[PDB]
């Protein structure tokens, strides 16, 4: 599968994609404003992420350090990346479907829309203000808004017993963003769309 991950945004970001144990495509890249980057994704991956990181800097290497969505120090990232950081997520090729989605339940960092390219099911976005209003305890000195779980590691935030409900700050990203999943146990925004299908993420899209 194709993805194209555009950069609208009037910053430099860096690129990622991970499916947690290895690198999809080059893992990571970085995409000056008005950028894109197009990657091929093995069919049947399941459970791929693409993120966007903020404030990099890396040696010749390929080393460094990111504010956001680090994803233990290297450009090319094979693991997933520190919180915050707004995630697109997709499983292809499952039963003849693929599944995508939304998620701050590791915060968010970065507006983003996430979009078929061909025909059978509808994109998803989440493009608020979610760092200006973020509730203070939840902001991130490096930039963007953390989750809950992340920031106070507790049951009730983490879902660890697999029993939880919504919580205020939860509440909040799902006001900002109805379309993506604000924690665990969220009623699922899951689209799902033609097995093989392709796909556009935009930061910034609006």
């Amino acid at each position: 599968a194709t993805f194209e991950i555009v950069n609208r945004c009037s910053y430099t970001v860096w690129a990622a994609a991970s499916k947690g144990d290895a690198a999809l495509d080059a893992g990571g890249r970085q995409l000056n404003s008005g950028e894109s980057w197009t990657i091929n994704v093995e069919p049947g991956t399941n459970g791929g992420k693409i993120w966007a990181r903020t404030d990099c800097y890396f040696d010749d290497s390929g080393s460094g350090i990111c504010k956001t969505g680090d994803c233990g120090g290297l450009l090319r990232c094979k693991r997933f990346g520190r919180p915050p950081t707004t995630l697109a997520e997709f499983s292809l090729n499952q039963y003849g479907k693929d599944y995508i989605d939304i998620s701050n339940i590791k915060g968010f960092n970065v507006p983003m829309d996430f979009s078929p390219t061909t025909r059978g099911c509808r994109g998803v976005r989440c493009a608020a203000d979610i760092v200006g209003q973020c509730p203070a305890k939840l902001k991130a000195p490096g930039g963007g808004c953390n989750d809950a779980c992340t920031v106070f590691q507790t049951s009730e935030y983490c879902c660890t017993t697999g029993k939880c409900g919504p919580t205020e700050y939860s509440r909040f990203f799902k006001r900002l963003c109805p379309d993506a999943f604000s924690y665990v146990l969220d009623k699922p925004t899951t689209v799902t769309c033609p097995g093989s299908s392709n796909y556009r993420v935009t930061f910034c899209p609006t």
